[PDB]
C-alpha cells in the first residue's frame, strides 16, 4: 500500500516530494521519498541533520525517517511557497520593510544553524520557504543535503583550511571565496545571504544571465564581476547598511566567529529609522489583500492589472513600500527613502481609489 512509519499516508505529488497525512490525527505533512538504488543517495543524511536540528526556531520538524519498502522515507513539517517564489510574485522586487524582516529572520536562523556547528553551504531564495496559513510569517530553511560540520562538536575546533574545492553550490550566491577554491566556512553563508538581499533589493544581481563555454568559465566569468565590482556600485540606491553588511562578510577570516547581533542591529536600527514596524506584513501579504479587496476588474483594464493592484496597494499601505531605485549612485539615508511615502500616497482612475478606500 502506500503506508509510511505505520501511521502516514502518501497523497498526491508536490513534488520526489509527495503530499502525505498522519492517518491517526488528519494532520497534513510532507513526505520525500528516495529510491534505495539511488546511484548517490541525500536523503537518509538530510533526515540526519533535520533530526540534529531539531527544535530550532524555523527548523521543520521531522516527524519520521527511515526505510519503507524499496524506498528511503522522510516524514517532515508541510510548508509554503519559497523566497524566490514571493519573489516572482510581487514581480521580483521587494520592498525595502520586506527585505529587512527576512534579513531579521534568516540572520537568526543561520546563527542558529551556526551553533549546532553546521553550514549550510547553499544559501538561496530557493532554500527559504514561509510556513502554511498561520505560520506563514516564519520564515524556514531546507535543503540541508549539501550541509557540512565546520568544528569538533566537543572541541568546537574549526576544519582545518582548505584549497582547491569544487564550488558548491549554486553560482549565483556564491561567495567569492567559494568562487577561488577555498573550504566554506560561516562566513561564507552570511555573504550569499548578503548576495540574497542586494538581489531581493534591486531585482538582480549584474552577474546574471552570463553564458559561457564551459561550466567553469561561467564560474569565473561570475568571479570576476564579484570581485571586480565595488561593493558601491553593488549596493547602489541601497542605505549604508547594505554596503556594511557585504562589507563586513568580505573582512571576516576563516574561522572567524561572525557578530551575528552586529548585524542583525543594522537592519533593526535601520527599520527603526525607517519607522517600520517589525508586525510580520510582508509586500505579498498587502499586494494579496489588495487585489483581494478590488475583485472594479472592467476599470483594471483601463501584468497591468498587477501595476494597478501595486499602485493600490502603495496608496493604502503608503509608509511600508518604500524601494530601492536603481538610476541611484550614491547610498540613500532614510530621510531620502521615506519622502516615498509622500509620493506613494499621492498615486492618482477614482473609482479604483474609492475602493481602495472602502
Amino acid at each position: 500500500d502506500l503506508r509510511v512509519g505505520r501511521k502516514f499516508r502518501i497523497g498526491r505529488k508536490i513534488g520526489d516530494i509527495y503530499h502525505g497525512t498522519n492517518l491517526i490525527s488528519g494532520e497534513e505533512v510532507a513526505i520525500r521519498l528516495e529510491s534505495i538504488r539511488s546511484r548517490h543517495p541525500q536523503l537518509d543524511y538530510e533526515s540526519r541533520v533535520y533530526k540534529y536540528l531539531s527544535g530550532g526556531v524555523g527548523i521543520p520538524f521531522i516527524r519520521w525517517f527511515g526505510r519503507e519498502g524499496e524506498y528511503n522515507a522522510m516524514v517532515i513539517d508541510l510548508l509554503g511557497p519559497s523566497l524566490e517564489d514571493l519573489f516572482n510574485y510581487c514581480h521580483r522586487k521587494f520592498s525595502f520593510k520586506t527585505v529587512i524582516m527576512l534579513a531579521l529572520q534568516m540572520i537568526c536562523r543561520v546563527q542558529y544553524i551556526h551553533g549546532r556547528s553546521f553550514i549550510h553551504r547553499d544559501i538561496k531564495p530557493d532554500n527559504f520557504l514561509m510556513g502554511v496559513g498561520r505560520r506563514g510569517s516564519t520564515v524556514h530553511v531546507i535543503d540541508f543535503g549539501l550541509s557540512k560540520k565546520y568544528r569538533d562538536f566537543n572541541t568546537h575546533r574549526h576544519i582545518p583550511y582548505r584549497e582547491n574545492k569544487s564550488l558548491t553550490g549554486t553560482a549565483r550566491y556564491a561567495s567569492v571565496n567559494t568562487h577561488l577554491g577555498i573550504e566554506q566556512s560561516r562566513r561564507d553563508d552570511l555573504e550569499s545571504l548578503g548576495y540574497m538581499l542586494i538581489y531581493f533589493c534591486k531585482g538582480s544581481l549584474p552577474w546574471q544571465g552570463l553564458k559561457a563555454t564551459t561550466k567553469k568559465q561561467k564560474y569565473d566569468r561570475i568571479l570576476e564581476k564579484k570581485l571586480c565590482i565595488s561593493v558601491e556600485t553593488l549596493c547602489a540606491g541601497l542605505p549604508l547598511e547594505f554596503s556594511e553588511y557585504m562589507n563586513y562578510c568580505r573582512n571576516l577570516k576563516f574561522d572567524e566567529r561572525p557578530d551575528y547581533l552586529y548585524l542583525a542591529r543594522l537592519f533593526k536600527d535601520l527599520s527603526i529609522k525607517l519607522e517600520y514596524h517589525n508586525d510580520h506584513l510582508f509586500d505579498w501579504t498587502m499586494l494579496r489583500y489588495t487585489k483581494a479587496m478590488v475583485e472594479v476588474l472592467m476599470l483594471d483594464t483601463s501584468n497591468d492589472s498587477f501595476n494597478k493592484v501595486k499602485l493600490l496597494a502603495m496608496k493604502k499601505f503608503a509608509s511600508h513600500f518604500h524601494y530601492c531605485k536603481n538610476d541611484d549612485k550614491h547610498y540613500p539615508t532614510p530621510e531620502e527613502i521615506k519622502q516615498q511615502t509622500v509620493q506613494n500616497n499621492n498615486a492618482a482612475p477614482p473609482e479604483l481609489l474609492s475602493a481602495i478606500d472602502k
